[PDB]
């Protein structure tokens, strides 16, 4: 088996924690899945980044809510608003607060900001951002698209075409209510489109993918306020994208190909150099013995010091294991009766790896057998006696163990008589001879002892029947005790009533 060396992943609420950092004074809600970037207090700044490079060769994909706030330019001193940036810079990196509105601050970056506090003069030196753009000036808060320079400066972009355009938001942010918000990347068109509250924005982004000098990116997503403020949140929701600068490392059964536990993705940058865990001792108390390194996926892995350095692409590494532990058959001794189909004996196994495991029985009473597909020992058994029965459980790996157990077949069940009406006869005539007819679980002989018979009539053993010359009027109850080898008993009885002619 291989696997791919970059996965695709979906963050969703509840492994948000597993692929993304909060920082500052952005707090996370799991069970809604709302980030709260800031509280409607002065000077705040909260972020979330994703902790892997997002391959932009790649489709990503941001589907969720916002809530940007309930005062805005013209309309209360709302600020600053909101900004979803990609960096080629280094992960974990987040813009800066005010007019960047966490954008400006990056390299070459590009992104898509919700702005509710118009900058209209140009902000100082140290803010990082151009003034806002007349357009989007004179009252409402706006969305638009972002880049910044090689200084990390941000100027929001405007164009001709309303298809791209800054522009006033359609659905103002006037009561703190989350409104529907989705980033969507096209990577085999290299077109974004981000739609906000069922207006949207649409560009070829290839040309700001070519000046930042690279593919893969950092997300962030930021907001902050100043003296201006607002509740600035973004639900999730779901982030999907394709890994870049990460190394797969998988811990797989030799004999299976499966992973014998869940796989481990590395991310990094391009170029950093991170340490990787063969987990051994956790393998070990699995039952696994280390058995080689398979790194042709990873042409960077130093085996010496367990390092990868990671690329643009995706990189692997196997940790190969094999199973040296045996499946574990837990039966006790059985106790079944003669002649009766028996409930079925599981042979319940357990074992460690990650193949199957084959039961070969032995030693079986007569009329018993092994089940593979129920992995049962069923049959209705014909004899009477002990058994010692022997299970071999073998692995896929071929780790053996041998367990075994009794059977003891009884009969405890007494034979079964057809019954016989009551008899009636004239004195001295010779009689139609009665046949006692008898079974037996055992399927053995079962033998008859017969009492209490009208004087002249004989009891055979041979063939089981009464016969003979009645010789006295009268009324007997003949008794009869048939046993079978087990020495189980049962009386049956009749009337016979000799007559006058
Ligand atoms: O309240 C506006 C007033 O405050 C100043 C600081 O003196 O700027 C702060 O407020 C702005 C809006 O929240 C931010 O853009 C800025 O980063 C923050 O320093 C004044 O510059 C501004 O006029
Ligand atoms: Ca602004
Ligand atoms: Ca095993
Ligand atoms: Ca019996």
């Amino acid at each position: 088996t291989t696997a791919v060396t970059a996965n695709t992943i979906t963050v969703n609420k509840d492994n948000l924690k597993q692929y993304m950092t909060t920082s500052g004074n952005a707090t996370y809600d799991q069970s809604t899945g709302i980030v709260t970037l800031t509280q409607d207090a002065y000077s705040q700044k909260g972020a979330i980044t994703l902790g892997t490079r997002i391959d932009s060769n790649k489709s990503f994909h941001f589907s969720g809510k916002v809530n940007l706030g309930n005062k805005y330019e013209g309309h209360g001193n709302g600020g600053d608003g909101i900004g979803f940036a990609f960096s080629p810079g280094v992960l974990g990196e987040t813009g800066l607060n005010g007019a960047a509105v966490g954008i400006g601050g990056l390299s070459n970056a590009f992104g898509f900001k919700l702005d509710t506090y118009h900058n209209t003069s140009k902000p100082n030196s140290a803010a990082k951002a151009n003034a806002d753009p007349s357009n989007v000036a004179g009252g409402g808060a706006f969305g638009a698209f972002v880049t910044t320079d090689s200084y990390g400066v941000a100027t929001t972009y405007t164009s001709s075409s309303t298809a791209d355009n800054a522009a006033k938001l359609n659905v103002q942010p006037t009561n703190n209510t989350f409104q529907d918000f989705d980033i969507n990347y096209n990577g085999d068109t290299k077109v974004m489109t981000v739609k906000y509250a069922g207006q949207t924005w649409t560009r070829n982004i290839s040309d700001w993918i070519a000046k930042s000098g690279t593919t893969n990116f950092s997300l962030s997503m930021t907001a902050s306020t100043g003296g201006a403020t607002n509740l600035q949140q973004v639900q999730f929701g779901t982030f999907e994208y394709t890994e870049s600068a990460v190394t797969q490392v998988r811990y797989v059964d030799v004999t299976t190909g499966k992973d014998i536990i869940p796989p481990k993705t590395y991310s990094g940058n391009v170029d950093q150099v991170v340490t990787i865990d063969n987990q051994q001792s956790a393998l070990t108390a699995k039952g696994y013995n280390y058995t080689s390194v398979d790194s042709s996926y990873a042409s960077t892995y130093n085996d010496t010091n367990k390092t990868v350095k990671m690329t643009n692409a995706g990189q692997s590494v196997t940790y190969y294991f094999t199973d040296v532990k045996a499946p574990t058959v837990t039966v006790g001794n059985q106790t079944i009766e003669v002649g009766k189909t028996m409930n079925p004996i599981v042979l319940t196994t357990t074992d460690n790896g990650t193949g199957t495991v084959t039961n070969t029985v032995t030693g079986l009473p007569s009329g018993l057998s092994y089940d593979s597909a129920t992995n049962s020992i069923i049959g209705t058994p014909t004899k009477i006696g002990q058994s010692t029965v022997t299970v071999v459980s073998t692995d896929q790996a071929n780790n053996k163990s041998t367990t075994t157990f009794t059977i003891n077949v009884v009969d405890t069940t007494a034979p079964t008589v057809t019954p016989i009406g009551d008899q009636s006869s004239e004195v001295y005539s010779p009689i139609s001879p009665i046949k006692i007819a008898t079974q037996d679980n055992s399927g053995n002989a079962v033998t008859n002892t017969v009492t209490g018979l009208p004087s002249g009539l004989t009891f055979d053993s041979t063939n089981n029947t009464i016969s003979g010359t009645p010789t006295n009027i009268g009324t007997s109850t003949i008794s009869i005790v048939s046993t079978d080898a087990s020495g189980n008993k049962t009386t049956t009885t009749f009337k016979y009533e000799v007559t006058r002619n």
